């Protein structure tokens, strides 16, 4: 009944035999994203029409195509011809992974370099990446992927242990051509394995640990109904998912009362970049956007009870489209579960002998993705007193290289021989607000100092000032954790009983923004991660930081585009833009599989409820 | 057997009979503080000596003193006169906090005070607090305590919402005299109560929350031996307990394969200020140093199982003095668990076909201490990965004034004419390292920033710089977050097996320090706090940032006059001091009693070890 309902096989079903029988799904075509568009701006909108967004790929060479279908109507509403060469490319096929492979291992230049090495072209894989933009001029409206390899022992050896470096490959995935082989130099390959199920390598295992049994005896305080539809401790919210961003939360809302108050229209993890910071040719084009060139959402993984959720679970299992346009489920590929989270609250009073102590509580969504190396995890937390917080846990093995003899400034020691090259992990939360509303503003909170003197006699005082971001181009922020910066999203139309506008804090982590030089081509086509904080006008189709097709797109694409609009934002259907991530300077203990670390950021109430929203919680 | 283990009863009433017989406890004297002192530098040393430090107030005002004993020899090691108008008073009695609001009722200028805002005096709650160091010449070398009033309109009341402001009085606590009231003019005392079990203000209580339940059905995975000594999966260490600072680990190692590796040899929380930020005359002296006037240890709760600590819990009771030499248990005072942690490790390959999932844990060791209307927890975190955690929890009742009609630059408005002033919470972590022994150097990490150009002509690179602090003059530190700053502890003589130093690297959280004016009061008797990070040399007699006496002493002791001494820390026994805090600005939902607030640091191994330390955790 919902329109956030989750796309169900049929309707994929569905979406195939509309682009079938239109002409638009032969032989030579490949979907390469589809996914439900979310209802248009309307506060009364009453009929149902589930619409899709479909990219076809055609791997014959012609011209891709954005199409448009009404499920719910069986038409076609759009089909757009797609210029690659101005617009981008579109996102990597999972079936071009393979071809990268292949065509090297027939290829004379290809062989003749590993033949120098003595490596057994059967042994030898090869990470398929994006190509980015750089100054082959040859590339422009052609679909590249360069490749990079890795010796695998045997069939179950870990190939990361074993970078080849000093050689990169160049392909043409649509024509089928190795454009380019550069050899520049013989490094020898890391001999040391990085077989972490090797009982050689992590000896006996530990038998000191005892079970931690955690349950629910009368089942989890959270409901579900129509399917993704969550409410839970005044909490309300839709579980949305995308083969692109992954999971989506849609209308998350808190019952303050008798009233339902929104507080966030759509969040989501819009974009993720991994930029690269060795400068050896062999890999200085290489930055990952995991989200927009090759779609966490596709690489979900199935999550095992009790070792990857552990507790009272409920599953969601979502349904994507394959490349043909058959409907493919992701079991088991999204979990939600509520967890003790500690002390919420407590006081002990020497005058009213009172004593009080109340618990926390945290409702978790998340999900898992592998893309080659990586595997990221993506949580989304709900808390009894109103903060929203994400966190995204970055796990898996890291990329590696040589270590060159005499040391590098770029790249890690991790066993003998083996390099781990300096790289980001840069993640932008879209953050589509509705603070009590679609009427929201942000303002920029900076700490104040006082000098001691006339009115503060004893140079105690500190204060705090705030400044409203009325314009995009005024809206484009940088952190200053020294005069604690934080941004305030208000609804100036929506007060609490103290007369004041009613809002939500983002405290961010203060993490080091992108790290790349100004002029390089990673910053301009990732621009959005060159600023903690970018506020724009709500439109339909402004929906990622770095455009729609980032596969190949020269740069500016998205934010900078956006902002150089001005809109009004003052009291306006606004969005927050939210850049945040983690600098990675691999240590030993990275090696040869790395332990979680975490980065993130929360929003917390700042008058938006008129006292403590967590009085009427039990002592239970 | 162990020289760390906690103090005994016995040990206590041993001092309290030693002392009566050296004739230093007549009837006139009173314990301000006793703890025992930790052994001398020399492994093995004196095969046991244990002695204790003890603060003895006289409550007809001859001169206190300071004195060692030993229990195991029966024997007065030294007594000193101290003389405190010099090097500060002795910290607060438990039985001088009654005196205050005692002595204030029977005085015409209270009384008369409290007459015209017709409030009646048995009604009249008054907090008493730390004075400071201000203009009044007539305190140097007197124990003063100030006085605020609050309401309690009946005996379980919340006095704290009923503030009376524009009153203050000082009271000298030994001659048992009222120096000073000042009356600056009547606020309206704000009536609406604040009754945080009231079911007018809770409303009717959530029935919604279903139990979470956490069982060890085989116990725990730690051991207790010797009453403190803990092991937990590979970490060995001895959990500590004094008066002033609480809890206290001793002797952090970690087992790596046959060898227990030293980390950390003393990690204590050695001071705690709050300085209020409001400029008003009523409030511009109040500063808490919670751990050095009022001494944290003496109010720690007693925490109940499945409220306070939930899980399958291990209790310490630690025992302390009372004033007059008697030993007081605390009753389930330290809370000691295992918790899990999520994913530790994870990875899906395509190439190879293995899935790989492992689980992290952390045990955790904690207390709450009630400091009037603050309720601070104190957590310490070990991890199965090597990281080590501190975090504070805060909560409470925030410190409430009248709101100003006109507004305030320095006061939150949480309710009608209910006013709340901006404040600081600032800890100082005291970290006596030992990261394989005692030959330890910090170093000083950033962020690279490389421009586009010869040997980075595509714009990428971007590298590291460390440097090393070598002498104390150079050791204090600022944070920079937007260079990713970070600090690491190394041994230069120890290395790992790629030949680099074993490290561990400190991650702040970055928020401001100390925001008073650098002339102010409580910035010299709190300069620890104007700065992130000092690095001193090692000695027996430099315990705290702030020095020994902190009640009523102006600058002139703790870290500033360490580090003039300019000592060698390039390859030495060092001290690492760690300023961190949060910064308050209260909100709306702070009030009636506030969720809690976090802040802390952490450590994480930095080369440390060869490879990760958790390939031998099994899958479970
Ligand atoms: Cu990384
Ligand atoms: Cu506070
Ligand atoms: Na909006
Ligand atoms: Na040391």
């Amino acid at each position: 009944a919902s329109p956030f309902r989750l796309a169900s096989a049929g309707e994929i079903s569905e979406v195939q035999g509309i682009l079938r029988t239109a002409g638009l799904l032969g032989p030579e075509k490949r979907i390469a994203y589809l996914g439900v568009l979310d209802p248009a701006r309307g506060a009364g909108s009453e009929a149902e029409d589930r619409r899709f967004r479909v990219f076809i790929h055609d791997v014959s060479g012609a011209r891709p195509q954005e199409v448009t279908v009404s499920v719910t109507n069986g038409t076609v509403i759009s089909a757009v011809e797609l210029d690659t060469a101005a617009t981008g490319e579109l996102p990597v096929l999972e079936e071009e992974f393979e071809v990268v492979e292949q065509l090297l291992a027939t290829d004379e230049r290809w062989l003749k370099a590993l033949a120098a090495r003595n490596l057994d072209v059967s042994k030898v894989r090869v990470a398929p990446l994006s190509a980015g933009v750089f100054e082959y001029a040859e590339e422009r409206g052609r679909r590249i992927l360069r490749g990079l390899a890795f010796v695998q022992d045997f069939p179950e050896d870990s190939a990361w242990a074993h970078p080849v470096d000093g050689l990169v490959a160049y392909v043409d995935v649509v024509s089928k051509e190795v454009t380019r082989v550069i050899d520049t130099g013989v490094f020898p390959v890391p001999a040391e394995h990085g077989n972490y199920t090797d009982p050689e390598l992590t000896g006996p295992l530990r038998t000191t640990q005892k079970p931690i049994s955690i349950t629910q005896p009368e089942g989890p305080s959270f409901t579900v109904t129509g399917g993704n539809h969550i409410e839970w401790e005044k909490w309300s919210l839709d579980v949305g998912f995308d083969v692109r961003e992954g999971v989506v939360l849609h209308n998350i809302a808190f019952r303050d009362g008798d009233r339902l108050r929104p507080i966030i229209n759509r969040a989501s993890i819009a974009e993720m970049v991994v930029p690269y910071g060795d400068p050896s040719p062999i890999r200085s084009w290489q930055n990952y956007f995991d989200t927009g060139e090759y779609l966490v959402g596709q690489y979900a993984n199935s999550l095992e009870l009790g070792c990857d959720c552990l507790g009272d679970i409920t599953y969601l299992s979502p349904v994507i489209s394959d490349a043909f346009g058959n409907p493919r489920e992701i079991r088991n590929g999204i979990c939600m579960h509520e967890e003790d989270w500690g002390i919420l609250a407590k006081h002990s009073d020497l005058w009213s002998g009172i004593n009080y102590t109340r618990r926390n509580r945290r409702m978790v969504i998340s999900f898992f993705t592998t893309i080659g190396n990586y595997d990221y995890g993506f949580y989304w937390y709900l808390y009894l007193d109103g903060t929203i917080e994400f966190e995204a846990k970055a796990t898996g093995v890291v990329f590696t290289s040589a270590f060159p003899e005499g040391g590098s400034d770029n790249i890690s020691q991790l066993a003998p021989g083996l390099g781990a090259p300096f790289h980001q992990h840069i993640f932008s939360a879209r953050l589509d607000m509705a603070i009590d509303g679609f009427t929201n503003r942000v303002e920029e909170e900076d700490v104040v100092r006082q000098t001691m003197g006339p009115g503060n006699e004893r140079g105690n005082a500190f204060s705090r000032k705030r400044t409203v971001l009325t314009r995009e181009s005024e809206a484009v922020r940088e952190a200053d954790a020294r005069t604690g910066r934080t941004w305030i999203i208000s609804n100036p139309e929506s007060k609490n009983r103290l007369n004041e506008p009613v809002g939500y804090k983002l405290h961010a982590h203060n993490q080091p923004t992108l790290l790349a030089d100004p002029g390089s081509s990673i910053a301009r086509r990732a621009a959005f991660a060159t600023k903690d904080l970018w506020v724009t006008r709500y439109a339909d189709d402004e929906r990622y930081p770095t455009g729609d097709f980032v596969n190949q797109h020269s740069g500016g694409a998205g934010l900078p585009s956006y902002i150089a609009q001005d809109r009004d934002i003052d009291g306006q259907d606004i969005v927050v833009w939210h850049t945040f991530g983690l600098t990675h300077f691999p240590r030993v203990e990275d090696w040869p599989i790395m332990p979680v670390d975490t980065v993130g950021f929360k929003l917390r109430p700042e008058g938006f409820f008129d006292r403590s929203p967590v009085l009427d919680v039990p002592a239970n």
